[PDB]
């Protein structure tokens, strides 16, 4: 039958993962198969293609690993007459600009990063922390654009609440992962032995996760920090957890939404050449924390907790 690719650039990420599966779903209502390819790096991707082209696969559904690889995706992909959607990670051309043309599901990053940051907040007051002994600590990842409009959200928010601008501290991270976090949040603490209390910023909940370990291993306990991740079904793990952590809770959005509405417009792109819109905003976020999770994520379908 047809044949569609679904390639992602983290498939160890349970957020991928979901992708995934709901992909697989589309593929069942619709009639297709969906081929399921780990796209880690540049190299990988451009073979990758190859290799659909190579199964008769008409398009594919993609989250780069690399923004700045949207022009030769779209160069070998027009070589194959494949038509392509962008999920997550929007493609930018040399230059660090938006490739408008190729359409794109995402979340809404600003505002699910103010959602973090407005939380944090919260979740600070209520613990009675004295803002002076209190610092924020944003791990970013810069570079990547969807990334970016998180972390600065969750700062814009927090500085909107009141936190003082000069007690919010950024550090670089070079892995969107546990380990490149890690290594981050470690630098930077003990840069700020003053600190008695941390509110951990990061883009997703690997990224919070790290920073989260990093203040275990330099002595502070869970009540001195509060770490909130973005993505819901990759803190599965931590939430499940006997004890409590700094990792306090996740905003889950809709992976389910992104496999599902990205392959089925896919579809309809390749089977009837209707266009896809060009640019698609998923916006849903809830809070899951010790207390809720397994009843969130069975709400939604993402069942087991
Ligand atoms: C919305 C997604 O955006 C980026 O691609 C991140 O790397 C993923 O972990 C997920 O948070």
């Amino acid at each position: 039958n047809l044949k569609l690719g679904f390639l992602v650039k983290q498939p160890e990420e349970p957020w991928f993962q979901t992708e995934w599966k709901f992909a697989d779903k589309a593929g069942k209502d619709l009639g297709f198969e969906v081929i399921k390819i780990a796209v880690p790096d540049g190299e990988k991707t451009l073979n990758a293609i190859d290799s659909l082209a190579a199964s008769g696969a008409k398009g594919f559904v993609i989250c780069t690993p690399d923004p700045k690889l949207g022009s030769a995706i779209v160069a070998k992909a027009r070589g194959y007459d494949m038509k392509v959607i962008a999920v997550d990670d929007q493609f930018v051309n040399a230059k660090g600009k938006p490739m408008d043309t190729v359409p794109l599901v995402m979340l809404a990053a600003t505002k699910i990063g103010e959602r973090q940051g407005q939380e944090l907040y919260k979740e600070m007051q209520k613990r009675g922390w004295d803002v002076k002994e209190s610092a924020v600590m944003a791990i970013t990842a810069n570079e990547l654009d969807t990334a970016r409009r998180r972390t600065t959200g969750s700062m814009d928010a927090l500085k909107a609440a009141g936190f003082p601008e000069k007690q919010i501290y950024q550090v670089p991270t070079k892995s969107n992962d546990i380990p490149g976090a890690f290594d981050a949040a470690n630098s930077m603490l003990v840069q700020h032995p003053e600190v008695k209390h941390w509110l951990i910023v990061g883009m997703n909940d690997s990224t919070v996760l790290g920073g989260v370990r990093a203040t275990e291993g330099q002595g502070f306990k869970a009540a001195d920090i509060i770490g909130i991740g973005i993505n819901g079904v990759d803190a599965v793990s931590e939430l499940s957890k006997a004890q409590a952590t700094g990792f306090y809770g996740s905003l889950l959005p809709s992976p389910d939404v992104h496999g599902y509405k990205s392959s089925e417009m896919l579809y309809n792109w390749v089977a009837k050449d209707v266009e896809p819109p060009k640019f698609t905003e998923v916006t849903d976020v809830v809070l899951i924390t010790r207390d809720n999770f397994k009843e969130e994520l069975e709400k939604k379908g993402l069942g087991g907790k």
